């Protein structure tokens, strides 16, 4: 009982944890299945990929090619359809027609064994014809058999008849396959399209108040949705919406002690008004939330709720479930840290005393918000909770509600970010904000779209309430434009935190990535109408970007991405493709200085010969340009951060 | 039911084919088991490797360490004992005592929480005490427990009682391990030492004849073994010893037609005088072979036989089992090709008509030679036979006779060479002869001793009857010296084909790696006594080298090898280590010109601080040197090809 089959087929990728967790995909996504495929001796091998939908049904005949000569690595692109658990195998086989055609091309003109090789071809095309099921496809192949056998013709003419394109036609359709060897099935999990594609917008409802009641409510915040929808966003992510604690409530600018009307951080979940299943009374009731969810849905927006599995000391859990916390010998509970940060206002959950209780409560809490229209959750700080916990929770929820998308806010070491993705988290936050040079971007994106894409889906938020990167601080408005062009086109999921559009870039101090006067500890009213009137918002650019994404399916995917070399360190170029769609992007990473460069396009990667002109259209400017293997660009920051171009039919 | 455990243990290496084939080792070989290990939050993890011999017995406590900061990859070295099928797991755990000690060294001198931190520690040394079952070890920790709780002692003095190395012992002996998580078992296959370590000598028995009878016999050839054993070799590899066919027998110098007395290629196995189970009658009988095998053993030599699963057209199989061959439509059998080489004198075995029959006969043939003392098989050209055939045959033979070593002569693409190693082949031929620059050699060895060492064991033949590399052609005798030093110290198994020691370097043509007047097609008599008197043999160095290997266990293993930088392309340097043994080698790859260089030793890789003296002894000259972090060397071709140095304590 051998491990290797008749024709070796080994290391079928994609693979997640040696095959005991599923590789990932979404409806309509293309990705490449691959395998090492070879045989003993010198004869030709073929390989093909077999996709199975969740019922057993196989996909189209999908043949593979050797991906680089002499490597015996083969690949083919396959595409997932209906959501569910799929499977895929690679089949390998002896390819006798390629083997024979190769030998007949040398032996027949050399006059070697011409009578034997031609009868070999007759017998073998006859065999190819026994499986071809079309009467026309059959009779075509069998004519070549007779032409091979016609001794009244020169051998060169008899052989020629087995290589006419009408024979390659019938043969490409129904190939003759010897010694068919299958790999073991590998699991694929196909999820709804939002798992991979979508633009996210984060805002605090409490900041969208009125002059007479400054603390916003769901009813006042619902009026901010039209602006957000108009910018072309699909998901609206809310920070925790529940009662905020008062004990050790932080004051403005992350000061330890609050004051009389300091609002405190929404992540300090819990107070005697309720816990994670309740609404913060200054936002309104559970019906105010439904109104919000409904108004969001009407505009085409999906609500994503923040799940922070933690408590403020006033959460009812603190006394209702003391065993969900770790108490020091004096009975106090150390406040949470994500060092060097201190979270004095909240308690970390301990998991080893009553793991069943936390599991049951977590899914109850989540099913509660599920019942009210929440189908997406931004999981706060998952890497401080056990990995097997999220695995079990995501399984419970998805076993009944497979459409529920979880996003992992895991800024941490590469191991944990990867593991959390592989155990269930549909999307992941990334290091995107700390990749700002051409080389950092190229490296990270080469990886995220490389092998990582079989278990991770990146959500490129260009800012969060906790990350005001120095690139944006020092670059001003042209920095905010470049980073949005970058996030919206390098990932099929990107996002911004409210105030990005207004280019809010004042840090708490220098060397800090915190915001001065951070929204986390204060209401942050913003004059959206003034900013729009005065043109001091890049909301126009954010909108056209999500427009480009919605008209260009190349931008709705991640794995098909290629960087093109340019002769300036500050100028990056790259293209993505989906079928006939080819988007092509050139960004000036200098926020401060005009750059000009030669972008030397890798023409075959766009599907073109080395010398062809390319009709492109700069979807930001609407202008049209004619490019070739080398192209002069000039990008003036403030005027034009980048060209975002579709190739024209 | 989750995939990930409480404390994650992930991607445990070494692994072969996702765990469906065993990793390899030999009795007494050291190698590193490694794993990705981490946890949620900021407390410490520990991990250990649990190696199990074939009855289950677990090995010594083997704790692991993070291999680089922030990588979450952990490793520990394990050592194999008895032959058999072993298994190994990694356990990971929360390390609460390491976390507390970390907090106690910071908080206690600052005077922060001293009464709580000290009580946290007492309660926890109390917990380590419930697992120590000895009456004495318990009170040891409990005295630290009582001193930690001692209200009337200085805080610095209470902490000290939990940190005495007298307590570090009883804890390293019985560690407090929380939430112990295991990986699933991985299989390890431990083979006898000769599979990894040993020197080979290949020669043709028929070339050791008498003046009156030029075709040697086993009885005359047995007389050549004293020279071979004395040269320090362990294995004697004989080309096929069976009847040679006459149909299409090749003549001298690989000419297509023989003459009246051309002996033919020994690989043209088979005639009506017998096939693979029979002895070539010009060699003597099966009793002469017994005599030869027995006389070889007396000298400390093991016989390795060539197994070539193929036939001359006069083999009895050609008519007894036509189905083991591939027939053209007229019933003839195309002669074997390995393009561009043509082997007109032999037919390849075809495997798809009667695979059980070929298997049964194959293991029948091998058990015959096993019955006559042959426990090693050099499998000729395995990559022209199906991979699964070798898997099933090697499993079968080793299933009854686990000591039988197979060596695969597969010079081909890397995929095939890897798979044959992974399916059973104890040793592999390598690309060694085509790696002659410092960068080629370093690249290849970094690969062979890196991850490849978990499934392949290299046999560094510096020449074969089929590979006289141009390096040896153009370099002459100093080239032959350099490659022997290189082969004998870079691999624990190396070999030479007889005539190497006489520096036979005359090729078929320019641009060929074939031998002129190949022993493959003609008796090649050699005046061994004359060459030694005339000093035209490098047998002294071969002998010196094999002695150095036998006194220095660093040269009897493969994986511990490290390259040291030198400032001349032509001077390579490296060291190997096995326990206290450190061999350090500096070779001049220039065969024609004296090279001088500064060898800049990587002192930690030798186990020293950058300022230490290193007493070495040049095992080739007997000279003694005091070396350091940087060393000037001068190597003259002809006089000194290399330093091969042992370190002294
Ligand atoms: O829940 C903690 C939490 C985790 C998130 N993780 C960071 C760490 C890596 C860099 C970027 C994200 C973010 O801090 C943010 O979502 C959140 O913190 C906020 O809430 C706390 C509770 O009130 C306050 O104590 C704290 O000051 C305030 O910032
Ligand atoms: O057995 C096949 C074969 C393969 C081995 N593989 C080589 C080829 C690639 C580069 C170096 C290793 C070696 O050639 C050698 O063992 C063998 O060849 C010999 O056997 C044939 C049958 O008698 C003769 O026709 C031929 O003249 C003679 O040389």
């Amino acid at each position: 009982p051998t491990v290797v089959g008749r024709i070796p087929v080994l290391d079928v990728r994609p693979v997640v944890q040696r095959g005991r967790r599923p590789a990932k995909a979404v409806t309509g996504e293309s990705f490449e299945v691959s395998a090492t495929v070879f045989r003993e001796g010198h004869d030709a091998v073929g390989a093909n990929v077999v996709l199975r939908d969740p019922r057993g049904r196989p996909g189209p005949w999908t043949p593979m090619r050797e991906l680089a000569p002499g490597t015996d690595r083969w690949g083919a692109t396959v595409t997932a359809g209906e959501t569910g658990t799929w499977s895929y195998t690679v089949e390998a086989w002896g390819d006798p027609v390629t083997t024979w055609r190769h030998h007949a091309r040398i032996k027949i003109p050399a006059g070697l064994d011409t009578d034997l090789v031609l009868e070999e071809g007759a017998r073998l095309y006859e065999r190819a014809a026994a499986d071809v099921p079309g009467r026309e496809d059959r009779r075509e192949l069998l004519a070549a058999v007779d032409a091979l056998r016609d001794e009244s013709r020169p051998a060169a003419s008899r052989l020629a008849a087995a290589l006419t394109p009408q024979v390659d036609a019938v043969l490409a359709r129904h190939p003759l396959r010897d010694l068919v060897t299958s790999s073991d099935p590998l699991p694929l999990l196909v999820e709804r399209e939002r798992a991979l594609y979508g633009a996210w917008y984060e805002f605090f409802p409490r900041s969208e108040g009125t002059p007479h009641t400054p603390h916003g409510t769901f009813r006042t915040a619902a009026r901010r949705l039209p602006a957000i929808a108009a910018m072309g966003f699909d998901v609206v992510y809310l920070p925790p919406i529940h009662p905020i604690g008062t004990t050790h409530r932080k004051g403005r600018n992350n000061t330890l002690s609050a004051t009389g009307d300091d609002v405190g951080s929404p992540w300090a979940i819990g107070s005697p008004e309720g816990g994670h299943d309740s609404i913060h009374p200054a936002l309104g009731t559970l019906d105010d939330f439904d109104h919000f969810v409904t108004e969001a849905g009407k505009l085409g927006l999906e609500i994503a709720l923040d799940f922070a599995l933690q408590c403020s000391p006033d959460h009812p859990w603190v006394h209702k479930h003391p065993e969900w916390f770790h108490h020091r010998p004096d009975g106090t509970i150390a406040h949470a840290e994500n060092p060097p940060k201190k979270y004095q206002d909240i308690y970390p959950i301990a998991f080893d005393a009553d793991p069943d209780g936390l599991a049951t409560e977590t899914v109850r809490i989540l099913r509660h918000w599920m019942d009210h229209g929440v189908r997406i959750f931004r999981v706060d700080n998952p890497h401080t909770k056990p990995v097997a916990f999220w695995e079990r929770v995501i399984a419970d929820i998805n076993g009944t509600d497979p459409d529920v998308i979880f996003l992992a806010e895991a800024f941490t070491r590469p191991a944990m970010m990867a593991t959390l993705a592989q155990i269930g988290f549909q999307q992941s936050y990334t290091y995107f904000t700390w990749r700002n040079t051409k080389q950092e971007l190229t490296e990270y994106l080469t990886e995220l779209s490389g092998e990582a894409a079989s278990y991770m889906r990146p959500n490129f938020f260009a800012n969060t309430p906790d990350i005001l990167h120095a690139y944006l601080q020092h670059g001003g408005r042209p920095a905010f434009e470049v980073r949005a062009v970058l996030a919206a086109t390098l990932s099929p999921t990107w996002g911004i935190y409210s105030g990005y559009e207004l280019c809010e870039n004042t840090p708490l101090r220098e060397g800090s990535e915190e915001y001065l006067d951070s929204e986390k500890y204060q209401l942050k009213p913003r004059d959206w109408t003034r900013a729009a009137r005065e043109g001091t918002t890049i909301a126009p650019l954010v909108t056209r970007l999500n427009t480009i994404r919605r008209e260009n399916p190349a931008l709705r995917q991640l794995r098909d991405l290629h960087f093109h070399p340019t002769d300036k360190e500050e100028v990056i170029a790259y293209s993505k493709r989906q079928g006939s769609n080819t988007v092509l992007v050139v960004v000036n990473l200098d926020p401060r200085h005009t750059q000009e460069a030669t972008v030397s396009l890798d023409m075959p990667q766009l599907g073109l010969d080395w010398h062809e002109s390319v009709p492109v259209r700069d979807e930001l400017t609407g202008e049209t340009y004619h490019w070739g293997r080398a192209n002069y660009v000039r990008l003036e920051p403030g005027r034009t951060p980048a060209h975002v171009c579709t190739v024209l039919r």
